[PDB]
Order: structure tokens, then sequence, then C-alpha cells
């Protein structure tokens, strides 16, 4: 149900139970259709969004119009804190990719949560840690890895988010399209759909609409990397 | 003369000198030979760093042995949080360009410190937010930039780290061998040496060992 999917977001961990029950209580609920903008890169908020269903994109922007997808959210997961800590532009806009349910508080509404139980600022640095984890990651990927190697990581990626186990293989209904695939990963469309195509091709990866079964992991992993 | 130097740190900005007098005091120091790691990438961290005096360079490593480095840090700069506030490996090595002297810390006390002191915790999500933010735009340049843009960018951000007043013109004494600016910059050293050869060419730059003089930053600023 909603307070427990919200119950499970990073800046609730180990935090008092109770407190967590009525945080979540002040917390307003919000519905946003599939294509939605939440907000854009560059845009000035302190707004705070916790998924409880759904699939939010965050995108950033280059001159030329193109578009890189940092990365594709879902429920229990939190964006929009950057802002608060270092003021300053949204780093990112924040589209609905699906039907989107989420919470959501402004930042005096958080700080005073924080100013009651400091345990939140601590969920808060494991977050952002975690993050430039991952981020770092997805750099050392465009600085040693080639294109399809790339697209294999992404894939597997989204399969260890958003997978389920469907009659041997994971199933892995990322919802994004062809381009947006591409933008994930940083490449042009061409190289990216070669790369998907050799992969179908071989019988790695199945497509099938913005939906994706994957049905030899490890050879999918071997070739990432 | 190490007190002044660590109270530059981000994790104090804005906050109060005598909490940060008193804080630095249960800081307990480090010196490293040049050449010397610190940490590997993958090892598990348990150490926070600032660095009192010299370079560091945090190098990430392929498989096949290439590496690539993701900033250079000097006096002041902070090191080593990442393994402390999301436990796992280090993230990258930590590698000494210069003879480094380093005050340090264990979790243990960091946590302490972000327990007892809002202002330090809101100075530590700071920190790890504008890294984010810098990182992000890293890996935007990576994608957009063309390589002598980046060349550009990287030897500016060391100009802003490590820039003395020289002659009207900027003096930068970065440390670093041509193989690990081109790892700065993550592009093959053909690229970064080209780049760094017409900059000259011109009088944007002059090369020295070691060692850049940047005379118009206007132009060099300008080609990022
Ligand atoms: N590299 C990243 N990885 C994961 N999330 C990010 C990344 N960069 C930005 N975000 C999220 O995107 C949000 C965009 O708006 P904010 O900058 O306010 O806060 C940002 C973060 O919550
Ligand atoms: N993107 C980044 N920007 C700045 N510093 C970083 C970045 N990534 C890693 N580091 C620093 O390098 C250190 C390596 O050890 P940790 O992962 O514990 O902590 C890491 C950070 O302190």
């Amino acid at each position: 149900g909603v307070q427990e999917i919200l119950s499970r977001a990073g800046i609730f961990q180990g935090v008092d139970p109770t407190a967590v029950n009525n945080l979540i209580q002040d917390m307003e609920t919000v519905r946003f259709p599939r294509g939605a903008t939440i907000f854009d890169e560059g845009e000035p908020g302190d707004r705070l969004y916790i998924i409880t269903s759904g699939k939010v994109k965050l995108a950033r922007h280059a001159p030329d119009g193109r578009e890189n997808l940092l990365t594709i959210m879902g429920p229990s997961d939190m964006f929009g804190e950057l802002s608060i800590f270092d003021p300053g532009p949204r780093t990112s806009s924040a589209v609905c990719v699906t039907e989107v349910h989420a919470a959501t508080m402004n930042s005096d509404m958080l700080r005073n949560w924080v100013a009651d139980h400091p345990a939140i600022a601590e969920q808060l640095l494991r977050v952002l840690a975690r993050r430039l984890r991952r981020t770092n990651a997805s750099l050392a990927d465009l600085i040693f890895t080639d294109v399809p190697g790339r697209v294999a990581k992404t894939l597997l990626q989204l399969a260890n988010r958003f997978g389920t186990q469907e009659a041997g293989a994971l199933r892995v209904n990322h919802d994004l399209t062809q381009e947006e695939i591409a933008q994930l990963v940083g490449a042009s469309r061409e190289t990216v759909n070669k790369a998907l195509a050799t992969f179908a091709h071989r019988g790695w990866i199945r497509l099938e609409g913005k939906s994706v079964l994957i049905v030899d992991t490890e050879h999918l992993a071997r070739r990432a990397r």
C-alpha cells in the first residue's frame, strides 16, 4: 500500500518507525499523467518527490537540443533534494514516463523533520553518496566501454531496478522509447539501435514494444566490460 | 600552520570558528611520500582525509589496466567521504602526486560530528550535492564536448584550483605528466597532446615540464 512503499525510501531507513508514519502523513499525495513535466532543468524549486508508482526520467540538455537521461526512477526513489542542500537551478527535468503517483513536501517541512530527526540527515548523506557512486560508474562507462557494452550495462541496470522473473527470463517493462534508451546510454540513436538489433539477433534479449525480455544475463554481462 | 588551511574546507564553511577550531583538534595527521597510494579503488575504506599540503589525484581503473583521473585535489580538499556515508568499497584510488600531508578521521568520529552539529551535516550535504552537480557536467562534457574543448576545461579547472598570478598571467604548477593530464581529460594522449600544441602554437598557453602558464584566460575560457 502507499505507506509501505513510502516507508522504503532511503530517507526513512532505520529511522524510528513511529516518526516515519507521522512524517508520511504530512506529505502531500499527487498524481501526474504520462508525459507530464514535474519540473524543468534550470528552474528553481525546493520541492522534493518520492514516487509510489510509475517511472520518471531525469533529463539534462545540451545546447544543440539533445538530451541524456541520467536515470529512470521508480517507486520509493526520491528526487528533488539537491536544490535544497546546494541552492541553485534544478540539475535536470523530471518527466513522467508512465502515469506517476508520488508523495511530495517542500524544503521547510524537510528541514523541520531533520531538526527533529538527525537520522534523516544521515540517510540523506547515504543517498547522495550512493548517487555519486552510481554516476561515477556511468562516467567510467563512457571513458572505458564501447557502445555495445554500454547498452548491455544499461539493460542489466533496468533489469535490476524493474525486472520480473518470467519463464526463466527477466521481464523488463522499461516503458522507454528507442531514442530514450539511447539517451540513457549517452550514444547515437543508430549505434544504439545497431547494438540492440545485434543482441536480439543473437537471442540474448527479445524486443516486444517498450519492453525487453533478457534471456542470458551472463552473455550480456560478458559483453559489458 | 595547519588550522587555517583546514578551516578552509567545505565541511566547515560558515561553521563557527571555535567549533571549527575544537573539531580540527580531534583530527589525526598522516604524511605520504611522492607516488604513494593512500588507497586503491575497491579497497574498503573507513577514513576521511583533508589535505593540508601537496597534491592528490583520484584514479579509476579498467580491467585492461588503463587509467582515468576524476580530479586533482590540493590543500583544503576532502576525500574519502563516499565510503563512510555509503559503506562499500573505494570509488577510486587516491595517489600522491607530490609529497602529501593530510588530517584524517575515521567514520565513527565523523558520524558523531554529523549527529552533533547540524551545520556540519548541512555543509556535507552541500558538498555532496555540489559534487553531483559537477560530475553531471563532466559526464555531459564527455558526450557533448569535443576533445580540445575538454582540454581547455581541464586546464582552467587546474588554474581555478592551483593558479597563481605571475607576469599578469596565470601560473599553474599542476605537477602532472602529459599522460596524467590526458588521463584527467579522459581522452587519448594523441588528441590531448595535439590540442595542447595548438593552444601553444597560438599563445593562450605555454608548456613547461609539469607546469603551464596560461596567458590569455579569456580565450581559453571561450574555447570550453
Ligand atoms: N547523477 C544523478 N543520479 C541520480 N539522480 C540525480 C542525478 N543528478 C540529479 N539527480 C536527481 O535529479 C533531480 C533534479 O532536480 P534537483 O537538482 O533538485 O535534484 C536532482 C536529484 O534528485
Ligand atoms: N565525482 C567525484 N567528485 C569529487 N570527488 C570524488 C568523486 N568521486 C569520488 N570522489 C572522491 O574520491 C574518493 C574515493 O574514496 P571514496 O569513494 O570513499 O570517496 C571518494 C570521494 O571523496
